[PDB]
């Protein structure tokens, strides 16, 4: 009785989803590989249909599985994990195991050079430094710019305001063009708008802001379980916990730029990954 391992399409889905199978695997669990079978939808519809096993999923899109879009609980990293896992377990009997410390959330990511220069850590920082005069010019997507959720709520909470010429706007959401923008300093960007764990980050000298006040909802990602299987390997539980605690935000950057950058099979890159920290 194989266990059915997946991921999402993405580049994180298929690198997390090779870790788990090559942590199985080392351990004499029987595998099948279903990795990056399709969007977030398609996933779901699996494991609750039975047709998967275990894959990565993140802590805030339980907002989106359980009608909860708008509740600020997933704000809170803590409260988001241990929401996801209750109701995972009480409406689906899907086990949801110790997720990573990194958030895979809507982020603003700095120049090394300018973060260095004026010790901006976190996004209180970058307040201060961008109210009090400081030089930015951030790219960033029409929808970031504009909707409520995004620049307007780090705005509020603290406590800046983005003039137009401190601004490159896109049309499209991709983070690809806003990391270049930044790290190739097009028309003076020295801030992008990026994903947390977005692999160009990496090499691009960037470095990601924390959202100290927890304006945007925290995307952890976790390994999440069917139950019956879970029975059935119960070990499984204890062997992903020591390995998704070494995943910090930095690690997961640079693993996700092996493979989206360097061109890396992300099977490799998860062994190498695992044998470097005395997994395998």
């Amino acid at each position: 009785a194989q266990v059915v391992v997946s991921s999402k399409i993405d580049t994180e889905g298929g690198v997390l989803g090779n870790i788990i199978l090559a942590v199985l695997n080392q351990n004499k669990i029987e595998t099948t590989d279903r990795i990056q079978l399709g969007a977030t939808p398609v996933v779901r519809k699996a494991i609750t249909a039975g047709e998967i096993d275990i894959y990565p999923e993140y802590t805030g899109n339980a907002a989106f599985f359980f009608s909860k879009a708008d509740d600020p609980l997933w704000k809170d990293a803590a409260k988001g994990y241990e929401e996801a896992k209750t109701l995972d377990y009480d409406a689906n009997k899907i086990v949801w195991l110790a997720p990573s410390p990194a958030n895979n959330t809507w982020a603003i990511a700095l120049r090394k050079d300018v973060a260095d220069k004026n010790n901006l850590k976190t996004l209180s920082d970058f307040g201060k430094y961008v109210a009090g005069g400081g030089t930015v010019v951030l790219a960033a997507s029409s929808e970031f710019v504009n909707s409520a959720a995004a620049l307007p709520a780090f705005q509020t909470t603290y406590g800046f305001t983005m003039k137009p010429d401190q601004l490159i706007t896109l049309s499209g959401g991709d983070t690809a063009a806003t990391i270049a923008a930044a790290a190739n300093q097009t028309n003076n960007a020295n801030a992008a708008m990026v994903y947390g764990t977005d692999g160009g980050i990496a090499p691009s000298g960037l470095v990601v802001l924390e959202d100290d006040k927890h304006v945007q909802p925290v995307y952890q990602p976790a390994p999440i379980i069917r139950e019956e299987v879970l029975k059935k390997h119960p070990n499984i539980e204890e062997l992903l916990k020591p390995v998704f605690e070494k995943l910090d935000l930095a690690t997961l950057q640079d693993l996700n730029a092996r493979v989206q950058v360097g061109g890396e099979q992300a099977k490799t890159v998860a062994m190498d990954f695992l044998t470097k920290n005395g997994f395998a």
